[PDB]
């Protein structure tokens, strides 16, 4: 397992951290020198499991499939909370086997749903330290509203940061204050999987993508990603999801 605590927490065991989540995802292979995450896993060995503490020292444990980097669901005391999707169902045979009771969300785990959910886009919503403190401690005792919007920042601060140098750094930024994302936070969130796509493609092309990424690149520019010698390529990011599950 992978653990954070919020309680004398600085830029610092935050990159230690994320340095931490990144190693425990399993790959064979480096496309471009960026980790290839496995096609697939079976058994128990699909999903990691993250300790988050918050300041006062309460936990939950998040339950990670090592695959794509998707959160399953989590346990808080005694209960479970899964969403309401085949992928968490079945990572529940495997995870939170003593949890008392088991609790499926009213709703699925992508960025859509959880919107509706929650009643505001995450662009309308703060995230930093603080925020993933405050989420912890909301995650710690049920609402459907309110856990929508810690989901969100959670996801947003623990796998978006994994897959993204600049969502890492974004994050140290707002360690002692919060802000909601910035324009280019949310580009790289929704092009994960369509840049993990064309950096695979790329092998076999001269590193010349197939398909053109259009990304918005800090201080609003409206770019397009044509190639491997893109900066967000070299620098950026950090993990490729498998063309097999795209
Ligand atoms: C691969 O990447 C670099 C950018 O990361 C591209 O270089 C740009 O190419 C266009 C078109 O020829 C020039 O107008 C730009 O000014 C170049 N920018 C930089 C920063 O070099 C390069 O073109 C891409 N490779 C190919 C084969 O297109």
């Amino acid at each position: 397992d992978v653990s954070f605590r919020l309680s004398g927490a600085d830029p610092r065991s935050y990159g230690m951290f994320i340095k931490d989540l990144r190693n425990a995802l399993p790959f064979r292979e480096k496309v471009y020198n960026i980790p290839l995450l496995l096609p697939s896993v079976s058994g128990a060995g699909r999903y990691l499991l993250m300790h988050l503490f918050n300041y006062d020292g309460k936990t939950i444990t998040v339950a990670l499939d090592v695959t794509n980097v998707y959160i399953m669901g989590y346990l808080a005391d005694t209960t479970s909370y899964f969403f309401n999707e085949p992928a968490a169902e079945l990572a529940s045979q495997y995870v939170f086997r003593d949890a008392r009771r088991k609790i499926t969300l009213p709703y699925s785990g992508n960025y859509e749903r959880l919107q509706i959910a929650a009643g505001k886009p995450r662009e309308k919503i703060p995230i930093g330290l603080p925020a993933l403190d405050s989420a912890i401690s909301t995650l710690l005792h049920y609402d459907s509203t309110a856990a929508a919007g810690a989901l969100l920042v959670l996801i947003q601060t623990t796998a978006e940061a994994a897959r993204f140098k600049y969502i890492e750094q974004q994050i140290q930024e707002r360690a002692y204050r919060d802000e909601v994302p910035s324009l280019a936070t949310i580009s790289l969130e929704n092009s994960w999987s369509g840049l993990s796509k064309q950096i695979q493609l790329a092998q076999g092309n001269n590193g010349i993508f197939r398909t053109p990424i259009v990304l918005v690149d800090n201080k609003g520019n409206r770019v397009q990603i044509t190639n491997v010698t893109s900066k967000v390529v070299t620098s950026n990011i950090q993990l490729l999801l498998n063309t097999r599950n795209i």
